[PDB]
């Protein structure tokens, strides 16, 4: 019997999940995308993949895009064709749920009309409202066209009347969708049934978070281990509350050493100390089994490190979890523990005993505070600069 | 340490879940509603409850309405006041997530406008579109009013312009919402944090399905047992595919003995044989641990029983799971096994060894086919006409 592993980030993104997933695919026979869309990409060896799991570059791996993914058919076909150019037999090992909702031009438009008071949101809205076109509809061209015209009679009304923005042309959408069914046909399937047959065959399955139960049709007690990818410090891209934010020379050093810059904008990310209050909530929500702590090497050379172990709100109440309401972060302050840093390099160290004593004590304290083990550790950007203390597929 | 149990029906509703949940609450210190709304009710002793869990009638139980529930504030307050009339101290033991989306008059209207080409759907639509008013907004009356007027500027446009139906009056909605904050205030909280503190205290928690992970903020590996409430035959209320449907005197007998009539309409439900193809998919999707088979007594006196173990599609392909697409049920037929019935009464039998041999063989075969145990069995409508072979909280 195999093991079923979910991998997700525990903070506010940018936790270094890509190379950890790539490493874990050496042990998986099956990799599953079950949530999200094509918002964030992953760069690897040959090419950026946003919908196709990176397990595709292992010859034995079957990759699944499960029903919880909303997909733009043209974004998917471009990724496919790109990998086909590099000589990957994609269509033999990529499988796509017939129940994926499509992201179409009008979803993107409603996104744009609303931003000025990538379609993923409006697509999920159509799905919840029981009106979304799906992959399976491509195979009934009569129904696809009927439902598309009828959906466009509404979304175009909303776009031009309410938002005073341009409509989406029905005829050009039918024209662009002409080849989608034939392009996707050999890959479409009942993904959940496939996953349960793999489970029956004892194969290892990796669920790659961009929930599993609804998004892949895969019940919760079959999940054997949840790996929480957790950077050794915290970053944030957007505005809003950041209790451990560093606005000084230490934060600037972290940003530089960790290359914490927007991949498209070049804008530096906000940086701050490790925040265990944030992590406690992530562990509870996701029943995280163990952590993969990443970018330890970025902290080399700091004289002291801090860990936020509580928050103190405006009244001086001590909080062990982040407040639900963003109002409560006003006049809210972190409560820190202080640990000594290390001067020795941890870059690309691959055995725990080669780490400096203060680095191991930092990691041990995170384990003590959070109550779950650090089962993996990344000490560099290279896939193999990774210590596996306990394998998630054990 | 306690156990965390999810209870759900495995078929198309009407599986007899109410009295099983009531029985299980004797072992739970905490009962959680995490999905759905006030669509279906449960009748019990003193009164129909649609939002408040029936654990409220046990003095030690804390009841939670978690963030995944969309709630009409006036429907909730009426249930509360009703139970208060029967002298239940509701407000001390009922807890409500600040993050529940509200169901408001305009949601119901959009329901009505769409049916003619109870608001639960449009409320979830608002939530997905990141625009839903929530319980927590009642406590910022300035923001509640600002967001309500702005939301109504849209939903009223859609109602009158698109659907040519009446608008919803903003001022009367503000008037009706005037007392909601003060009414709900002592009960509102961070439900997920509460559930994890109960979990830490080792208390038994019952999740009552009307998912758990998102709807209650409660990670999948903390779920210890999923109980699948499973009627000994199948019923359906709506139209559409029903492969084991019985259109004869046997189905009519089942309908009568099982009182299979719409609680409001009086219309008889469609009845049919036990369908293990349906059940296999339910078990996979929900990782069901064990079954509670209900209404065994309804089958007393039948000469033969059938169980659908596969489907045969139009081409004669043999299917082990129901097809995803409703098209594929056209010219689709069940594949049956036949078992002998029993003449002896099973009504209110409470020890397995008092059951007739053919009844135990029927149940054993369902276990063999489905590969999970029958851990509970209901033989009558009374809460205690129930055999517990293995307790879910074990
Ligand atoms: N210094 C350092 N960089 C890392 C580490 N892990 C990942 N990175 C880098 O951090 C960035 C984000 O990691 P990843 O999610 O794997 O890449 P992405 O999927 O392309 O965003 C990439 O530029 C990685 O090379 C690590 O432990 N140390
Ligand atoms: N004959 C019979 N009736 C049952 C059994 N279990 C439940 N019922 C009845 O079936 C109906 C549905 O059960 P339940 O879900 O507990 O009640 P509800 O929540 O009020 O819909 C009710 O009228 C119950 O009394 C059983 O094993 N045998
Ligand atoms: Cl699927
Ligand atoms: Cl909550
Ligand atoms: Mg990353
Ligand atoms: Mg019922």
């Amino acid at each position: 019997m195999g093991k079923n592993v979910v991998v997700l980030g525990t903070q506010w993104g940018d936790e270094g999940k890509g190379k950890i997933v790539d490493l874990l695919t050496q042990d998986a026979q099956v990799v599953v995308r079950y949530q999200g869309g094509h918002n964030a990409g992953h760069t690897l060896k040959i090419t950026v993949l946003r919908l196709i799991p990176s397990g595709m570059l292992r010859p034995n791996v079957t990759c699944y895009i499960a029903n919880g993914v909303v997909l733009s058919p043209q974004a998917l076909l471009s990724e496919i064709k790109e990998l086909e150019g590099n000589g990957i037999n994609v269509r033999e090992r990529l499988r796509i749920s017939l129940a994926c909702p499509l992201i179409l031009p009008y979803h993107i438009a409603l996104d744009k009309a609303r931003e000025t008071h990538r379609g993923i949101g409006p697509a999920y809205e159509d799905k919840v409202a029981r009106r979304a076109l799906r992959v399976g509809d491509l195979f009934h061209r009569d129904r696809f066209a009927n439902k598309l015209t009828e959906l466009l009679d509404y979304h175009n009304f909303v776009l031009t009347q309410y938002f005073k923005q341009p409509a989406v042309d029905l005829e050009s959408l039918l024209g662009e969708s002409l080849q989608w069914a034939e392009e996707l046909r050999p890959m479409v399937c009942d993904v959940s049934a496939c996953l349960h047959e793999h489970r029956k065959q004892g194969e290892n399955i990796l669920f790659e978070g961009a929930s599993v139960i609804n998004g892949a049709g895969f019940g919760p007690r079959y999940i054997d281990y949840v790996l929480g990818i957790t950077k050794a410090y915290t970053t944030r891209v957007g505005g809003g509350p950041f209790p451990t934010e560093l606005l000084d020379d230490v934060g600037k050093r972290i940003a530089e050493r960790g290359q914490e810059f927007g991949a498209v904008t070049g804008r530096p990310r906000r940086c701050g100390w490790f925040d265990a209050v944030l992590l406690k909530r992530s562990i509870e929500l996701n029943s995280i089994s163990g952590l993969c702590v990443t970018k330890l090497d970025v902290l080399d050379g700091l004289e002291v490190l801090r860990i936020a172990v509580a928050y103190k709100d405006r009244d001086g109440n001590i909080l062990s979890r982040p407040p639900l309401a963003a109002d409560d972060f006003n006049d809210l302050l972190p409560v820190y523990e202080e640990l000594p840093g290390w001067q020795e390099s941890t870059a690309d160290v691959t055995v725990m005993s080669d780490l400096p004593a203060n680095a191991r004590a930092y990691l041990k304290r995170i384990e003590e505070i959070l109550g779950i083990p650090i089962d993996m550790l990344s000490t560099g950007p290279e896939r193999d600069s990774t210590i596996t203390l306990r394998g998630p597929f054990l």
